[PDB]
């Protein structure tokens, strides 16, 4: 199912995530796009950052071509990259994206991240970030308009922003039960802005960003036991954790199998006392802890 966004479009709640390394072939993305497509994903999430946006666009046309979907069922989201943050560089980035992707919209566009870089930091004032990104919503480049990385502060900046046209229909952080952000989540629940998650089973823990002494999520003795409980997989109880708490979960999976296992999340529920189990494992701990972020005047979270 989808959630109904605060603009009248809507999002479906289990969305595919498209990243991988540099290291990967750029062609596994639409072999890979192509088998969430089937396996009955919707939702699709890429960004500019991630030099895939033609093989996913050509994943999505090739299954509207095969009539497995119409591009009215695929919900797609770009995000625009962060040296792009100057209001007059947007609508040229959106228009790249689109054209890279050869689709006519996308259903999302995201700021990636509030930490500006020269078009080395920036410092670029985020309200006119966003006004140019409304230009795109009324243009019809993008149906929908979001933020991602962004704190409280970050956001309530937008929402008080003098003669703001539309809220971000989404903020999309990092969250998944080592950091599962409840009190971010209330803020935007009661903004009517949707908790996108990504990490949402632990990352890929990239050697760039993410320290390999960090406990490995998905290794988890508490998701573990419930897996078992359940007779699921830990990444299944990590993601109907999100869904039960009014959160849409992106899942990244390049494996043919995973990526069919992960569209069981709809198929069982957990109980108070899982969910409630789940919530303990909460340690303030974000995946993506490198000085590269962290030094940044806006960084998200300093807080
Ligand atoms: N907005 C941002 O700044 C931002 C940041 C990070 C990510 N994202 C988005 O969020 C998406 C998802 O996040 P992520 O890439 O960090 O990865 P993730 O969804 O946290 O995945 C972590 C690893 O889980 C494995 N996995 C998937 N399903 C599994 C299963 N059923 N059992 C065991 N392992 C499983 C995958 O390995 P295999 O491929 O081997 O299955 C994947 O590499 C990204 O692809 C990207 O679209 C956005
Ligand atoms: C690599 C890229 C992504 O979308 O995967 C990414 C990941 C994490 C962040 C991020 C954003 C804020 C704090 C720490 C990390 C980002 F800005 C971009």
């Amino acid at each position: 199912q989808c959630v109904k966004l605060n603009d009248g479009h809507f999002m479906p709640v289990l969305g595919f995530g498209t990243y991988a390394p540099p290291e990967v072939p750029r062609s596994k993305a639409l072999e890979v796009t192509k088998l969430a497509i089937e396996a009955g994903f919707r939702h699709i999430d890429s960004a500019h950052l991630y030099n895939n946006e033609e093989q996913v666009g050509l994943a999505i046309r090739s299954k509207i071509a095969d009539g497995s979907v119409k591009r009215e069922d695929i919900f797609y989201t770009s995000k625009l990259w962060s040296t792009f943050h100057r209001p007059e560089l947007v609508r040229p980035a959106l228009e790249n994206s689109l054209k890279k992707a050869q689709l006519d919209y996308v259903d999302l566009y995201l700021i990636h991240s509030p930490m500006s870089l020269k078009p080395i930091f920036d410092i670029v004032d985020l309200c006119t970030t966003w006004e140019a990104m409304e230009k795109c919503k009324d243009a019809g480049l993008a149906k929908s308009i979001g933020v991602s990385n962004f704190n409280r502060r970050q956001l309530e900046m937008i929402l008080n922003k003098p003669g703001l046209k539309y809220k971000p229909v989404c903020n999309q952080v990092e969250c998944h039960p080592y950091f599962n952000r409840s009190k971010l989540l209330d803020f935007c629940k009661s903004k009517d802005i949707v908790l996108v998650a990504y990490s949402a089973l632990g990352s890929q823990r990239d050697k760039r960003w993410v320290d390999p002494n960090s406990p490995v999520l998905l290794e988890d003795p508490v998701l573990c036991a419930l897996a078992k409980k359940h007779k699921r997989t830990p990444a299944l109880i990590a993601l109907r954790y999100q869904l039960q708490r009014g959160v849409v979960v992106l899942a990244k999976s390049y494996n043919e199998q995973r990526i069919r296992q992960n569209v069981q999340v709809f198929e069982f529920q957990l109980t108070a006392e899982d969910m409630k189990a789940i919530d303990g494992l909460d340690r303030n701990l974000h995946y993506f802890n490198s000085d590269s972020f962290a030094s940044h005047p806006n960084y998200p979270y300093s807080d």
